């Protein structure tokens, strides 16, 4: 019965006590270890939305839907007040390249820029995966993966979250994601939303219920400047998950809209100030 | 400090007491979502010992992947003959290649972690120069970039998926870098814990022990992934038989000379001491 949040804060307590201090790309600094597992509960309605800081359900939201249209246009995200890809696109202000949202949607097709119009063109692997839990859901291969290393040439930052895998028993949905790079502090709470909220929407849509969000680790790290930061939240007691109901009956994976989730009760203690390393 | 090997027989025990069972017509008993660690430090290597595990398929298996090589003939010419049953002219016809001499298995590993994006001809086609060598890719940011985040080997392909015998198990694996010590995470979709993991665990263990050795560094972990893991529901009587022996200490590895690329390689360079495993168990194969 110990609260699921309990994984990410004594994942974040092994870090600073027994990391490994290291460089990293951004100059930084970082206390780091290999490989980790978290699993999360979605059943009964509960979304697992992180309470000991304030997460950015709107943008993990607004996100998703733009990933769902398959577009790397960054000034849609923008324009709805979403800034979370602003430091890595300003090719054409806002062109993102062949990111997640275009591997999802056309895995393998070549890329040229955000307006053009791929329909037809690499693999959907979104709706693939949607049509292999419907009509085969003991399938061990139903996978999206935004990892082709044909284009991380190309891609504005390579994808942290390398691909996804779903599975079907008990009448419950659940998703694995691996996550190459997880910055404890900033980017995974919100990276947790964002997979339980895909798994929320495919459950609806295939006629499943939630079951396991189970969120693998590569490089699981805090940067340095941000100990001081966690070694506060360390001191902060989780409080019950929100809930989240899907409104009305959506039919299909790209028909949600983002006032078709209703997000109840929401308690999280206040944010936390962190600098993001660039 | 608990055998390493007991995370193995711990999770099978948990499988087959909580795991689903569902429905090839074999049933499955499974569990979504499972991790390992072996640590490969001072020369250990984690081969198990509860079982007897095919040493040198392991090697010979990895050696032909790193090679680039989709050609089961090569194994079977080693007395190999793990692939056998995915490469028959009559398995091939099976699934839709028509057109496929035996033993060619598609576009698989070999293949993807030399040549990705290439597009497949057949199992003799030179590839040399197409499409992306992730292998060599790690290597080199091992050697000039350790921290890197993205030091990434991925055999699934979704172009691909289609032309092969079996969409790739290994799906990817990452490699990690401190106190001069490398490290390797596999992501496993699908895990036939009974037959298959034993032998996964090996090479990917090898896998690191290679690149340790051509990058300069020492073998930390192998960090296991699974996906859907499970156990066969035939293999079960066999598996209680299993889980009641005890672990022997894991055998120890040393590769024999100075290897400069990761495509020097011979099986005989591999001094594989120490291994005293329990008698191998029958588990027929879905
Ligand atoms: C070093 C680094 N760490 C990250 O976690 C990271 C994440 C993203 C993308 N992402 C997945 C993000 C999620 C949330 C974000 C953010 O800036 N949130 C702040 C402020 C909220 C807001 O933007 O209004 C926060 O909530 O802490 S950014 C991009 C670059 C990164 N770079
Ligand atoms: C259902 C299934 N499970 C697997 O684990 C599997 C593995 C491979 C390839 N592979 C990675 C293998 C490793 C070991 C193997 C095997 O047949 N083992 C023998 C014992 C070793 C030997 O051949 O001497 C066995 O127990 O039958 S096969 C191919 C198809 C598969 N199919
Ligand atoms: O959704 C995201 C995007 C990025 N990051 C973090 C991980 C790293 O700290 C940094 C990305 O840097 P590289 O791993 O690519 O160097 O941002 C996340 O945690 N989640
Ligand atoms: O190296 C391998 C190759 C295959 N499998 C097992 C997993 C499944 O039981 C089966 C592959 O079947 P699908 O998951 O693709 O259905 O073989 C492994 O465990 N390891």
């Amino acid at each position: 019965m110990r609260h699921d949040e309990y994984q990410y804060l004594d994942l974040i307590r092994q870090i600073m006590r027994t990391g490994n201090r290291k460089g990293d790309r951004t100059g930084t600094g970082t206390i780091s270890m290999f490989g980790a597992q978290m699993r999360y509960s979605l059943r009964d309605g509960i979304f697992p939305l992180l309470t000991t800081k304030r997460v950015f359900w709107r943008g993990v939201a607004e996100e998703l839907l733009w990933f769902v249209r398959g577009s790397t246009n960054a000034k849609e995200l923008q324009e709805k007040d979403i800034h979370i890809w602003d430091g890595n696109s300003s090719r054409e202000e806002g062109d993102l390249g062949p990111v997640y949202g275009f591997q999802w949607r056309h895995f393998g097709a070549p890329y040229a820029d955000m307006h053009t119009d791929y329909t037809g063109q690499g693999v959907d692997q979104l709706q693939q995966v949607i049509d292999t839990i419907k009509n085969n859901p003991d399938d061990r291969r139903i996978i999206m993966c935004a990892w082709n290393p044909v284009d991380v040439p190309k891609m504005a930052l390579p994808p942290c979250h390398c691909l996804c895998q779903f599975y079907v028993a008990n009448g419950e949905l659940s998703c694995q994601l691996y996550q190459r790079s997880a910055d404890m502090g900033l980017g995974v709470p919100f990276n947790i939303a964002s997979y339980a909220l895909l798994t929320y929407m495919i459950a609806h849509v295939t006629d499943l219920k939630p079951g396991d969000f189970v969120h693998t680790l590569g490089d699981a790290h805090v940067y340095s400047n941000h100990c001081e930061a966690l070694e506060e939240q360390l001191k902060r007691e989780p409080r019950p998950f929100p809930s989240l109901k899907i409104k009305r009956k959506v039919e299909n994976i790209s028909d949600f809209k983002f006032e078709d989730f209703e997000l109840d009760g929401y308690k999280p203690h206040p944010k936390i100030k962190m600098e993001m390393a660039v």
